């Protein structure tokens, strides 16, 4: 509340910190009864729940595997006695959608959102040197004033099922790492970073939020050696022959946050950070004041089995797949990612578009009597993306919805503040997109003109026009750009979705439909249409890997555009890719 | 209890292949299929002679689909009716004495709730009630949009056809419980229109790969085809007047590019190098344990 | 050393515990070079390792996945202040296969053998209140006196590559959660419990060890019950009314242990323990005294891209399709697995076979010069997985090899002292076993005189008479189990061992060998075989999974036995094992 911060937990002089990761007791709750049962004191029956992860895909039947509405996470932890004095809190890294969390049966924390964090203060409810009941009341009930949005429906024997407005299975669940910490009472809450290059070296310039009035320093180290120091909440890092932070050559500064009373510390932060600027100018992506054409992928949490649990090995493997096909940028479609992802950008020198979970919002889908109530849960989500992100080197533009209806009546009343909160958050300034759905024309889209850089999902040879009749949709696809080249005034522009569901293995010759040698001629096309036109800055094609959806006559078991299979391997356009991906330069289509 | 089929394998499309033939009926025979309907055009002679040797029972049916303001509306209907008739002449003097054949299908899915339906239907079932000296029952397929208060052509019929995929198509998914009872209330409405003549299912199913497993079962999976058959044999064996299953189809055979079509049709029972899929073993246990006069009236 | 002890890291009263998993450094030594270049104290160039995994299936390169030598991973871990005074000890999980730990740059403990856990102490090492460096320096080569064994051989351009005498493939790294714990001085080191069912209840005679004189207390909770207590480091806890632990029907107490000086508790260790009892009498295996007919499988530790790496998620979903498919017992071929599985286990109510490495034992093997070194390897292997496993009342029986060549001279003199010390190790005298080779016959076996019961790995109609010859091995089969009958005088007989590779979605009418229709049909004439035989008292198949081997002709992408595909969906043979097992009564099979 007054403590708020969305700093990554950190073991440190002055913090200590306890995963709660592993086996949890659960139990669905259907008839919503368990607050007034006391089953925040303990779940009458329970089952045995791995966290992090999704429930659904553990279970055999499909009940369980699409159970909405509320259910129940429960553990227990101990609080050592050595921690009296300290403040006592609980991290969640996301409990999706919603939470109700007690400690030894009290209330102490209430969140909505399914993919950003939040912590409970629980100082005063634990008892020390004891064990202690964690209960999460955990809810996933889909609605039009929710990010993302959908709505639930009643089945016939009366249970609730999920209705997304969106393509993505309704994953739910304690999804990202649970943390126990000891903090100072008075401790660093935040802090923010802005970049420049000098011709010696480069400035920092930061700003420190601590909840009290005790002085603050920041050093900032390269190995052993402290390259820069600076007292005061405010102030600017001078460092000399800075090491910068680059595509594929990432380069990590360790960041010091201390509280001092007198020569005591009482409080320490500690992080990474990369020295590096981003902006546009001159209709370009420049990157260290070099520009840099996006090439990489639309992605998703989600594997095998656990749906959009943390799994930090199936995350390297990623980005070694990344690295293997050439990618210097993805998307974090359609929702904010586990922060480990983030670290792993950083370290491994990959370009992040945040996005927030405004997915689904498609009279006009902005004419809703609930439109207030939706733009209320968006900018708190914004909000909380771009303070959790901001200093992450990685992080370099802000996505504020994907696919919105954007010709509806009423998009500029929710763009416009929507993309002043996003200017006005980010200390960096770094330029703000939303993804034009294929119904939004360069001529009707009422939102477009908010965006610092247009972003398009286009599937012209797949979703419009598809089959034998490929060079239709090639001549389509040529009209619609020729409108975007009259609209975009300088803008750069990116593609954000494309592609076609392919099978692994599937081969035909001549292609059709589905098949590998369809994937690699769209793809051909596509590209050709893209590399066409000057303002065309990016590719991001759709998806890194195959993915689960709800069930329909359109799905062959979820999504079927990856790049790679779910199980990481790749298919036959991820070779088409790391060609051409490799192939072009870095600063690729000159403008 | 049998298929509807098709004219189609690798490489040759419809062209006729004496050993495709030869396994098909083999194929057919070790699933325990009595009948099968020649969806949807009359086939080459070779298949009814085979028919004829290995004492399968055929439903013959006119390349009349795709009639879908109103089909029967259109200037061009007295045209179509003429190429309809003749048609129908060739086929039924071509196969008329082929002890195989018991039944004539006129039409595949009509748009028989349109304005005109019965102008076109009543002498097109007179034709084939004039052609055939035997007078072999007549019947036309059922699109799911005709109902049984809706359709103007279904009393033409000396038995009902449908084409039904409550659970694919319409309210498929999680919710099979609510294709189960919508299927339930359609044949209560035909429950209420058929008057003693027997109705038939000539295409049910769902498309699935070969090998697509998953527990619990998603839409193209193994097991929601086995889920979804179970879920429809209990629709069918409820109802005494149902005296047929041809499911669709036999194997996987050719369509049109589509986002909707794997490589084509995958609703097969077999693929199309005719070999089972698992919905294959569900259909043999099930028409072998049946017996031939299943279905007391 | 003195202080060894296997317990599962826990936090308690006395006790803190803290997890070290996440994303650690990682560098490849090819040229052995790392401890005299300091690379202790520092890593020169490093790349990110998710811990828990195994290293090999992260990369995109072969050489790395086949890397065969030695490796270092390295991270930091925080010493609070507050834990002056305790003892620091860091637990490993595993290091496959062996492993030397330095902290801060001094070498602190050395551990042979890449299944089972070790402890290192390093309380007067790590600076206090400070970041201390945590250095791993781990190697995966294979030799003839190690569990398990095989050789190594050396390419062309010089690199070691693994040279397996088993099938599964060489994973390598830091597959279990690796923990650091401040523990007291004065400690519980083990427990031991064996159980006794009478009229009115049951009763657990128990010893616990501590390093120390001071007085020890057990009590056994149910919920917020005491139900029983006793002083001293031996007793007997008596339970009236006793809950007893069943297959498929799981009840577990909270066991509380204590050490005490005066009215202050110097220790507190805290388990979950099962009342049952397990034995081999008439003939049958007797759960508290009722026959069992074993149903389930061989496992492996294997999953895709995290190769041995525990996940809890896929072993909830492998837990939820062994109870879906009627399973009620599984082996842990061919190593000790991570303690999460058996204790879900535990929970669960499933039986387990417990198996030590020694697989790969195959003049005769047994003649070897080295055998003397192999032994001791095996009997410290049997030592540690005996010491760590002997509470769960999920494990009932040990397996002390896998297919060795029992034929061989010398078999005697390896055998007998194995089969002792597991006698020896073993408080509640759980049976023994290994698992014969298909050229071990009836009669030429050495070894089968050993086993308190026999297992068979057999493959009459895969490896042996295959293909339209079905009949010929049925009848080959028959023949060896009359010779079976004829040696085992009352013992009961299983089958650990038997199955055919067959593809997902292979079909073909009629079978092929590899054919989903072959795997049917060898089942239900390999079953024909078993029902046959009074004797024969469990089935247990080869493999729940598909898993990763070695390259080769035979292997069509690792071992495709699997009832379900390694990313745990079932095959065709998964519905043929739920409609038998669940339609078998428990007590099949009346002797
Ligand atoms: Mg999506
Ligand atoms: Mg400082
Ligand atoms: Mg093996
Ligand atoms: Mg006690």
């Amino acid at each position: 509340a007054m403590n708020r911060s969305l700093l990554y937990p950190r073991a440190t002089t002055t913090r200590r910190l306890i995963g709660l990761d592993g086996m949890w007791r659960f139990s669905f709750d259907p008839e919503s009864k368990g607050v007034e049962a006391g089953w925040a004191l303990d779940l009458p029956s329970s089952l045995s729940m791995p966290v992090p992860a999704s429930f659904c895909d553990l279970f055999t039947d499909k009940a369980s595997r699409e159970y909405c509405g509320d259910f129940w996470y429960e553990t227990s932890f101990f609080v050592p006695a050595e921690w009296s004095g300290w403040d006592i809190v609980l991290r969640f890294g996301s409990v999706t959608h919603r939470a109700r969390v007690f400690v030894n049966g009290v209330e102490v924390a209430q969140h909505e959102g399914g993919f950003l964090p939040f912590d409970a203060t629980v100082t005063n409810i634990v008892r020390y040197n004891q064990f202690n009941k964690l209960s999460v009341l955990a809810n996933n009930e889909l609605s039009e004033t929710m990010l993302p949005a959908g709505t639930t429906c009643t089945l016939a024997d009366g249970r609730k099922i999920a209705a997304p407005y969106f393509d993505f299975y309704n994953y739910a669940g304690i999804h990202r790492p649970v943390w126990l910490m000891a903090l100072p009472k008075e401790r660093v809450l935040d802090y923010s970073t802005r970049y420049r290059l000098t011709e010696t070296g480069a400035e920092i310039d930061y700003t420190v939020s601590t909840n009290g009035p005790h002085p603050v320093t920041v050093e900032l180290y390269d190995g052993t050696t402290r390259v820069a120091e600076s007292s005061g909440t405010t102030g600017t890092l001078v460092v000399k022959n800075a090491r910068l932070w680059n595509v594929h050559a990432a380069y990590l500064y360790d960041l010091v946050i201390r509280i001092h009373e007198g020569s005591a510390v009482v409080d320490e932060y500690l992080d990474r950070i990369g020295i590096r600027t981003f902006e546009i100018r001159h209709g370009r992506f420049l990157l260290n004041g070099s520009p840099v054409y996006l090439r990489g992928f639309g992605r998703h949490e989600d594997a095998d089995i656990r749906g959009r649990g943390l799994d930090l090995p199936t995350v390297k493997r990623d980005f070694e797949l990344m690295k293997w096909i050439g990618a210097n940028c993805f998307r974090t479609s359609h929702y904010p990612y586990a922060e480990e992802i983030y670290q792993m950008a950083d370290e491994e020198g990959f370009l992040i578009i945040d996005e927030v979970p405004a997915v689904g919002f498609m009279q006009g889908f902005f004419e809703k009597e609930t439109t207030p109530a939706l733009l209320k849960n968006h900018k708190a989500a914004l909000t909380d993306m771009i303070d959790r992100d901001k200093n992450h080197p990685s992080v370099i533009a802000w996505s504020l919805l994907n696919e919105p209806q954007c010709t509806s009546a009423g998009t500029e009343e929710y763009f416009k503040p929507l993309f002043e909160l996003a200017r006005r958050l980010d200390p960096q300034k770094r330029p703000r997109t939303y993804t034009v759905l294929m119904t939004s024309l360069p001529d009707t889209s009422k939102g477009q003109r908010f965006a610092d850089f247009v972003s398009l999902n286009r599937y012209y040879g797949w979703y419009v026009l598809g089959g034998a009749g490929l060079a239709d949709a090639e001549a389509a696809f040529h009209h619609e750009m020729d409108g975007w080249a009259k609209v975009l005034h300088g803008r750069p522009l990116i593609f954000t979705e494309y592609g076609t569901d392919n099978l692994s293995g599937a081969h035909k010759l001549p292609s059709v439909m589905w098949s590998a040698e369809y994937q690699n001629e769209y793809l051909e096309m596509t590209h050709a249409v893209f590399d066409h036109y000057d303002f065309v800055q990016g590719e991001l094609v759709w998806n890194f890997a195959d993915f689960q959806t709800t069930e329909g006559i359109l799905r062959v078991d979820g999504n079927k555009k990856g790049i790679f299979t779910r199980q990481r391997q790749p298919k036959d356009a991820a070779y088409l890719f790391r060609k051409r991906w490799t192939t072009l330069p870095v600063d690729f289509k000159k403008r």
